[PDB]
């Protein structure tokens, strides 16, 4: 019996405080508060949504890109999970986190006002951000699906959050297919060879792609010039992870320049300008494409070249084929604990922008 | 000759770019980099922005709490210059930063579309939010000024982005004058014996004033029960700091509890957790009070209540009665450097708080 203004509020300073709370304990614990603390907080946050979730689904009894999107990588975190299942907190977690991910997806697929709606869609939004938060902060195959678990708890936090928020082509196809070709090559050649040969492939390569996708995208603006919020701001804010890594990189390339030291070198510096540039560049072209026969024979030709490139580079990192961490230079600037947590936060916040990339081209191009 | 999607994105994109290359500034800098780099940094974007005010203003040749809230904490932000001004860029900031002082204020009180202006104002709210950040981040008249200089950079950060994003009375008035008396009394025996008895005092007045607000407002929305998007995000997201502090100090009360440490102590953990609920709930009386006679001398009593026990509130940080800092618990469990920084962000952001809830208050007094 609330007002929905107060409704509203209400919801969301719980989920601030929520938030808050999180961060305090990450706080705490980086600085009286151990790893079993944080992990114990989460767990519980999770067993009240599943707790939520189930009195819910008591009560109740052009997406596709969108469900397979989070069911692969939901998917990939129950992997995740069952190769750490095979101290208490840590032996209890990945199977609050499995029976969490498994209702999570269950209720997005089929069951996606009320404010008892209103704070368990909150509390979702804030415990998937805390998850994300975590899966950052803190075998073998763990490392190949780490980016694939934290943009699952980012992309579900935006997924939650926005609900409640709204609430001829020859040249374009051939262009993207040797992209393509080219980035399985460096992928293979990098995982084979797990050196620095390698590394200086795969700077010199993406800066090869980030110039091409600059000229395409700067054409299909030109062709505009001459002649859906939401979609605007997830590629914002997903690109902003890009843009800080490249931003942590070019201080570094300019910091170690600034004392004419002997190991600068221009693929550290001309790559991270370029990908912010690219990026900007694109952002405008797919939000211009979003909002309106040789022209469209162009723009065709374009799109097709945008979004395979955009899957050939989330191909790179999303396979293992991610060198970033191992920077020399980057990691001395910033240290390894501040640069690996950047990368953290920007690689897989990179293949969630690579892949909205893709589906809005797919729909541009379509149409 | 932009569409106006596209200015607005490229316009967005560039001021983020701008907050994320001097985020990886400060990073570099606390991990290369030394302070007197990102001194220049900044100043060298207050230098842009003084142009583009230079330029605009070129080309162009009920809001008095809001200008008379700038006016004042920039005629204190320039009292701090004028003391720092009496390495290069220690030498040359304060100078900078006072002519960017003098020219905002200008700026907003008298000149207050194309893709210039966005440009513009992007670059001022970026580059005042990094003014912040800075603040928070980096005589002993300047420690009474430094939440002011703080407030104004977070103020005005506000007041430039918000502007786009919108392009009978008996009990009242006498718990209020009691409020005042007491903290004013609080406040000058706190800096006379500048102390564990006045720290200790400090938080049992502050507990019971919480309380008693927290029945008022509480009062004020049964009594709603029964029977302006900006200021509900601005009060929220100005609250977030103190609810960030309160949990930081509830987090530590909480780790000293599990041990069964005899230096527990009720005061720091009652308080802060007390200071949370208070704040939501006069966050959504007042949001409930903007969105709308027995009934009526109520809830005029009760906004005159609230409206005292605010100053009063406002009052106790402001004229440097911060004793947070000196807390010999939550300084052990986060450290030094973090709870400093927490409160940094804190009480400036709590005295904005204290001051809009003050005007809203008023305003819902008056009618
Ligand atoms: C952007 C929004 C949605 C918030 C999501 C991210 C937060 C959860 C991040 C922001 C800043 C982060 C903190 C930034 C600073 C620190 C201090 C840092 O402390 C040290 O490492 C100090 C080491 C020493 O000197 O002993 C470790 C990470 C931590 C706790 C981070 C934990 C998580 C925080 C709060
Ligand atoms: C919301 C946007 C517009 C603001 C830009 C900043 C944010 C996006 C924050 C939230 C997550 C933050 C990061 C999360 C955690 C860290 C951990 C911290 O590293 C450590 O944890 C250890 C510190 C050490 O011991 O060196 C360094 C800052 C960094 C990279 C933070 C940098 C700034 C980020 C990207
Ligand atoms: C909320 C939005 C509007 C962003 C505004 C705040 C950012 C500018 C903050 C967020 C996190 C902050 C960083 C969080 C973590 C660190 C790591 C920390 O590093 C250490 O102290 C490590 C010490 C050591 O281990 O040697 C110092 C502060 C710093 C650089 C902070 C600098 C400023 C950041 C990027
Ligand atoms: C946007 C909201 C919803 C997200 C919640 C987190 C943010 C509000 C961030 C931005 C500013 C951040 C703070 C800014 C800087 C620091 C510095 C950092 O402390 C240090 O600088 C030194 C670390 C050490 O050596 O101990 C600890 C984290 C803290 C308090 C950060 C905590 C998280 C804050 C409040
Ligand atoms: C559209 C699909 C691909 C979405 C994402 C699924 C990802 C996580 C899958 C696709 C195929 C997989 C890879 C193929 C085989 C190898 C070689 C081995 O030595 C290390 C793991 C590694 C490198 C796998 C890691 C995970 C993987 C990258
Ligand atoms: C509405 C007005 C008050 C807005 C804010 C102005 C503030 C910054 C002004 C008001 C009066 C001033 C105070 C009055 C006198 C003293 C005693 C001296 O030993 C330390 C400084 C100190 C404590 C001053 C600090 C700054 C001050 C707090
Ligand atoms: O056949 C597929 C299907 C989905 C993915 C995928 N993997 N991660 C993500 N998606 C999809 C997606 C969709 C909309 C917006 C963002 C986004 O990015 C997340 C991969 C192959
Ligand atoms: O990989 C990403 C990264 C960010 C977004 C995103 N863009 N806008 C929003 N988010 C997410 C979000 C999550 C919790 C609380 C607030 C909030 O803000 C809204 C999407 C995908
Ligand atoms: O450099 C960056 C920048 C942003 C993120 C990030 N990722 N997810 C989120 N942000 C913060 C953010 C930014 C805009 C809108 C919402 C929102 O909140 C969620 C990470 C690294
Ligand atoms: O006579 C005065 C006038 C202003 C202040 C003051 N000082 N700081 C602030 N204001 C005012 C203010 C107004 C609207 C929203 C927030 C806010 O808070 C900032 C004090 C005495
Ligand atoms: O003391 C405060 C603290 C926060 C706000 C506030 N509330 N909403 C917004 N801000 C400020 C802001 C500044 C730069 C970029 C984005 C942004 O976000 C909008 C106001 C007063
Ligand atoms: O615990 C806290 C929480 C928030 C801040 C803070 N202060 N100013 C800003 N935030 C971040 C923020 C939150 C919501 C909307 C915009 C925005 O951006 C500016 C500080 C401490």
């Amino acid at each position: 019996k609330y007002p929905q203004k107060n409704a509203e509020l209400l919801s969301a300073q719980y989920g601030t405080n929520l938030l808050l709370l999180g961060v305090s304990v990450m706080l705490a614990l980086a600085a009286p508060v151990k790893e079993e603390h944080l992990l114990s907080f989460i767990t519980v946050l999770m067993l009240v949504q599943l707790v939520w979730m189930l009195c819910y689904m008591i009560r109740r009894e052009g997406a596709s890109w969108i469900r397979g999107g989070l069911t692969m990588l939901a998917l990939l975190s129950l992997i995740m999970d069952a190769f750490r299942i095979g101290s208490a907190a840590l032996g209890v977690y990945p199977i609050v986190h499995a029976l969490h991910t498994i209702s999570q997806v269950h209720f997005l697929w089929f069951h996606i006002y009320e404010t008892f709606e209103r704070f368990g869609v909150i509390h979702a939004v804030f415990t998937n951000l805390l998850l994300w938060c975590n899966g950052v902060m803190s075998s073998t195959s763990l490392y190949y699906l780490y980016p694939f678990n934290i943009e699952y708890h980012i992309f579900v936090s935006a997924m939650l959050f926005v609900m409640w928020k709204n609430i001829g082509l020859l040249l374009g196809p051939l262009g993207g297919l040797v992209a393509l070709a080219s980035s399985v090559s460096v992928l293979v050649v990098y995982l084979i060879h797990l050196h620095e040969a390698a590394v200086s492939m795969f700077y010199y390569y993406g800066v090869a792609m980030m110039a091409c996708m600059c000229v395409g995208s700067g054409t299909g603006l030109l062709v505009y010039r001459m002649e859906r919020t939401l979609d605007t701001e997830l590629l914002l804010a997903s690109s902003l992870g890009s843009w800080l890594m490249s931003w942590c990189s070019v201080v570094a390339s300019v910091a170690e320049a600034g004392q004419k030291s002997p190991s600068f070198s221009w693929t550290s510096l001309t790559y991270s300008l370029l990908l912010v540039l690219e990026k900007c560049i694109q952002n405008l072209f797919i939000v211009e494409s979003l909002y309106r026969g040789r022209k469209r024979q162009i723009l065709k030709n374009i799109c097709m070249f945008l979004f395979m490139c955009n899957i050939s580079l989330w191909i790179l990192p999303a396979f293992g084929c991610r060198p970033q961490y191992d920077n020399p230079l980057e990691n001395e600037t910033f240290g390894t604990s501040v640069w690996t947590t950047v990368l953290n936060v920007a690689i897989p916040l990179n293949l969630f922008y690579r892949m909205h990339s893709v589906a809005s081209l797919f729909e541009v191009f379509r149409k």
